[PDB]
């Protein structure tokens, strides 16, 4: 089983501040398939305009990741975690027994452009949380979240792994998986093929039922693997 999401079916908002491109049900969009991927709950690719962002607001049991691919954003929560997350950089916070949050583009200028993934904890009613990390880029599979925070990953409270995976053309390589675990692909850039399926910016792959994941790189790319937990008619 593999399923392409093109980026262009994805739901679409834009309110001028923030333009927002929802890969499953959000809000008020609705898709009868994609309703959510396993834990994967939500996977917004936002662009917010310079100097705008979300005001407070309240989040409870919910793990919300960030993924800054151009500009910096401003995180502030109920309480005194305040940071910048520039372009190229991951933040995770743990909505746990209950939170609130803002994050805004602080340039006066200058656009934003994020991922904002949302993952279902398989743990309900835990402690608020907040970790900001920074990778040392290199072309390779870099473990991003992990139930264990192994190998220099931030801790997420579920189990999963996420990997970011730069591939260079022609470049090519294969992630096991095991039992009847789920995997979502998320082209951050670039043109890949996995599994006899192209894919290209903005696009992602659902995938199951499978026990090897093998991806060409038809240009330089980069793709965000999601190996998620067993648990729609594509």
């Amino acid at each position: 089983m593999i399923y392409l999401r093109k980026a262009n079916e994805r739901g679409h908002a834009n309110h001028g501040w923030l333009d927002s491109w929802h890969t499953f049900s959000f809000a008020n969009y609705y898709d009868p398939n994609f309703m959510g991927f396993s834990a994967l709950r939500v996977i917004n690719d936002d662009v917010i305009e310079a100097g705008q962002g979300f005001g407070t607001h309240p989040h409870k049991d919910m793990e919300i990741l960030t993924y800054v691919l151009e500009g910096t954003v401003e995180h502030q929560d109920s309480m005194g975690n305040k940071e910048q997350v520039p372009a190229g950089e991951f933040q995770i916070m743990s909505a746990g027994t209950g939170i609130r949050h803002s994050e805004y583009n602080p340039s006066s200028t200058e656009r934003l452009h994020l991922y904002q993934i949302w993952i279902m904890p398989e743990e309900n009613g835990i402690t608020p949380r907040y970790e900001q990390r920074r990778f040392d880029a290199v072309q390779g599979k870099q473990l991003v979240l992990s139930p264990d925070a192994r190998d220099g990953s931030l801790k997420v409270h579920q189990d999963m792994e996420l990997y970011r995976w730069a591939l260079l053309k022609d470049e090519q390589s294969v992630h096991q998986i095991a039992a009847e675990r789920r995997v979502w692909i998320q082209v951050v850039k670039g043109n890949v093929t996995i599994n006899g399926v192209k894919a290209s910016t903005s696009d992602g792959l659902a995938i199951w039922d499978e026990q090897a994941i093998s991806i060409h790189a038809d240009s330089d790319s980069e793709v965000l693997l999601f190996d998620l937990p067993p648990v729609h008619h594509h």
